[PDB]
């Protein structure tokens, strides 16, 4: 049949998708901005297509609930047909590439910890070994999934203790994250991508840092519904952009660009 | 039809696949040892198949010849059918991805610079800037691949400098890169992939290092022909044996645990 116009799931998280502060006077994919909204534009010059940016309705990124068997999140809305392509800083897994296709990765990035500067933590193991500075996760998404279903010694007690720390050590937002470090007086650490960790440490009030090493090895993914044609397309025009050195180029705008804290 | 032998294409590069001191009093897989050959019996065990090791003829990673359009090196192999998979440090590119099937990453890399200690060099831009201490790349490989093709000033400049310098800047072999990097008293500087750097760095004589962010960023994937059913399985097993730990823990192995350079 006639081409019809790509349906793009996305979330709002800064500063991968944002809505620009002049977005009552814009319409259309023009409300948005940020280095998945740009890279949007690459992939589809490249691959030719027109496309509509959707906001994720459950706001979630995707997992398969153990009772129904149902995916939420924007995994669900390619699984069931909602979307074509998400685009988003979505973290290639074992259990989602079993249910979706996804492109060679994008955007490297691994776990990580977050500490208000002046924090006495270095690594995973030194969390561990103690309980005096509180550290958790989301409650959602990827990281948290990682040390639920880690073997690993290190990082299984860290998910027990997580489980049963009390008050709880769990967060529903990454702003609440970030604000929870912020507010602790170094008695709160939070673990999550790399990445976003990078973000938060050029924002004002600068008082953040990414400690460590990360603690695994990952990247971020766009994907398709399962056998969608519209794969093969968007997987070379990844490895393109990559090659022509734009990833990097978009990741600098976003992250380092304007920078708040310095040179 | 009945299962049949899984026929692997891999090349002789240390740390990744070399023949064993006593090879002659062993047989078949058992002659071979390292990373690539760890990697090839977890991939097998996950995937359920028997295997046979066999060294690419050619010597050669895979590129298609401009005039005969004959694909060369392990993706030839696969292309035309001489072997069912590629277990080796083979770079994902755009081109090769047109051709055959990589799954995700097992080992990320990038373009990096290697130097005896004491090079005045922290850049490829320094090294763009001046012709003193020669530099160069293999004669063969993505990463010429990459400096012939890119568009980027600081590359571009540095690979007219590479076809024009004389004498010769470019070697055969990474042991021959190496070997001149040892040789040139500091006026010689080898471009390769960061992986290969790491290791270097760790063998004695202990005289070279790896300086600088890497010029680009990418990863080494398996490989199998276009539409094999083998890939969904593989993918699936690299996906697995990077959660579980396996990944880094084989790195370290073959990189790190018994390092020639202290600890
Ligand atoms: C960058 N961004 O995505 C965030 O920080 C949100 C939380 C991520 C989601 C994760 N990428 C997924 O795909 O599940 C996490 O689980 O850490
Ligand atoms: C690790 N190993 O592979 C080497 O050092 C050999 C040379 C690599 C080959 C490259 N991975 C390819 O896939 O073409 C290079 O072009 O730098
Ligand atoms: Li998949
Ligand atoms: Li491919």
């Amino acid at each position: 049949g006639a081409n019809k116009t790509v349906v793009v799931t996305t979330i709002l998280e800064s500063p991968y998708v944002m809505m620009k502060k002049n977005h009552e006077m814009l319409e259309g994919n023009e409300r948005y901005e940020g280095y998945c909204v740009d890279l949007a534009a690459e992939i589809a010059k490249h691959c030719g297509f027109k496309y509509k940016l959707t906001i994720v309705g459950d706001g979630k990124y995707g997992a398969r609930d153990a009772d129904t068997k149902i995916w939420n999140g924007m995994v669900g809305e390619l699984v069931y047909g909602k979307a074509d392509i998400a685009i988003a800083p979505l973290t290639i897994t074992l259990v989602r590439e079993e249910v979706i296709d996804f492109s060679k990765p994008f955007m490297s990035l691994g776990i990580s910890i977050m500490i208000k500067k002046g924090t006495p933590i270095e690594s995973a193991e030194d969390l561990s070994k103690q309980t005096e500075i509180a550290y958790g996760t989301l409650d959602s998404g990827s990281t948290k999934e990682f040390f639920r279903r880690s073997k690993i010694a290190v990082f299984d007690k860290m998910w027990t203790y997580m489980r049963s720390a009390e008050p709880s050590v769990f967060v529903r937002t990454t702003a609440e994250g970030v604000a929870r470090v912020r507010k602790s007086k170094g008695k709160y650490a939070y673990l999550l991508e790399s990445t976003m960790n990078e973000y938060i440490e050029q924002r004002k009030p600068c008082d953040t840092m990414k400690v460590g090493g990360n603690l695994d090895s990952k990247g971020y993914g766009i994907a398709t519904p399962k056998g969608s044609s519209l794969g093969n397309a968007v997987n070379l025009a990844v490895l393109k952009l990559n090659e022509q050195g734009l990833l990097d180029k978009l990741k600098n705008k976003w992250w380092y660009d304007k920078g708040e804290c310095g040179s």
